[PDB]
């Protein structure tokens, strides 16, 4: 390629540059607070060969305030340090990366204390200056999604991490539920890749995997997709969540599209040598 | 978007910029020199809503030299001026644009004389300085494919058209028949869009429409696809040619993927309004 993002390398973490697309299974709140179900989600995400599985670390009242129905809905799905330690341990055993989205500073501090190496910051927090500054100060790798955000809002958020030289990844994202095809605006990925030097990816909220695969073809270097072991359980966000076989197809189809994208250099392929020989023998005149 | 190519206009059709993808059905030599078959090809390409149908204007001996097998294969498919006039008349009647690839200056002059407004130059002629200079001096829209070519060979050809200020379009292309998907190097499209200001597209030599559709997702603003009424006739290039229903699907799927790509601006979609209001009321802390 011409454009190559500055890769983020932390041990075996290798994101951007000419590395494989980093695929995140967003378990989110779909486990409903069932710890055994969350552990099962890790097992089956590792079997699907996702690179990482992501959870959410939040206080319901802090997150939703006076929306009593939202509070009651997400209250059962809260996990604390003891559960996140068990989930991190199962993830290490199954060779899949564990991390989570903190929604406040106490949860961020807890995630750093249990040894996570990556933080996700949700789209709704792209203007949460206190939380962004705490993420930048942590020194950890930060993935920020830009759903809801204008170009100026993105620049303000990006500057917070540039100022601390945080390893930083930005995901194009549309905070629409569910996200329709005509709202994907996947060419924003290239707009961001032209504007910034760090890796750009895509976080999906559609009802399938076609849009994230198209996002890979349009340049995404990271893919985040909501994830469930079984939509029939009707857990939180089930409608936009991929089941394990669909996650596995996302992984293998991403690899296939990456092969099709190729090296990006302006040079002939060896499969063209017969036409090169013909060109050189008769058409140079 | 961020970058936009400088659009090219000819009548009511505009190529590049934020115009629809321009779709070319390459009839090639697949008609085998059967004029009635070539006329049917125009009818069915227009019904499929391709923007243009393209033919090839060549002398077999000039094109293939002492390769007597190749000369005998393509000699029956030669059309002359009288045939191209009939093909152009049919295209206008059916509301599809007609043009052709000249392989020598006599055929280029003939095409301009009968009123064609676009010239295609084949990948094998990207080092054919005499032909490229005649195309650049013609004043017509020139579409060039860069199969076989290195960056420096592309730059040499581009410089010819920059000097004459020709309306110019470049197609990424891999001169392999049929082209394996792992050879497609579709990220070369973005490399070319970053290097050059004129519209960049893709000429396909694969066995399906998936690769050209991925090329749209990777930024192609023009798609050329080989075309046949019926692969079972085993005409020249049958294996890489789309049949009319498949051409029609390429057209409608290209429009769908363009809608998914969107405008490329860093501004939220209207459907994100609920999440914006949530963000502004509770998460600006
Ligand atoms: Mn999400
Ligand atoms: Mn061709």
């Amino acid at each position: 390629h011409h454009h190559m993002s500055q890769e983020i390398t932390l041990g075996n973490i290798k994101i951007g540059g000419n590395n494989p697309v980093f695929i995140i299974a967003e378990a989110g709140l779909n486990h409903g607070g069932d710890l055994n179900l969350a552990l099962r989600m890790i097992d089956e995400a590792a079997d699907a060969k996702a690179n990482a599985i992501k959870f959410q670390a939040y206080n319901s009242e802090e997150r939703f305030g006076e929306n009593k129905e939202a509070v009651n809905l997400v209250k059962p799905a809260e996990f604390g340090k003891k559960e996140f330690l068990l989930l991190k341990e199962r993830s290490q055993k199954k060779n899949i990366l564990f991390f989570a989205t903190p929604f406040d500073v106490p949860n961020l501090n807890m995630l750093k204390e249990i040894g996570v190496e990556i933080l996700k910051i949700a789209s709704c927090d792209i203007c949460n200056i206190t939380l962004l500054e705490a993420a930048a100060d942590s020194g950890l790798i930060v993935i920020l999604s830009r759903g809801t955000a204008s170009a100026s809002e993105i620049e303000t958020a990006v500057s917070i991490f540039k100022k601390k030289k945080s390893p930083f990844i930005l995901l194009h994202c549309v905070s629409s539920y569910p996200m329709n095809e005509i709202d994907a605006n996947l060419s924003a990925i290239q707009t961001l890749k032209s504007k910034y030097e760090f890796p750009i990816g895509y976080s999906d909220h559609s009802k399938g995997i076609e849009i994230p695969l198209l996002a890979v073809a349009s340049g995404a270097e990271i893919i985040e997709k909501h994830y469930t072991v079984d939509r029939t359980l009707q857990g939180i966000d089930w409608e936009i969540s991929a089941e394990p076989k669909e996650l596995a197809k996302l992984v293998t189809e991403t690899e296939r599209i990456r092969k099709i994208l190729g090296h990006g250099k302006l040079e002939p392929q060896a499969s063209e040598q017969e036409e090169i020989e013909y060109r050189n023998s008769l058409r140079r005149k």
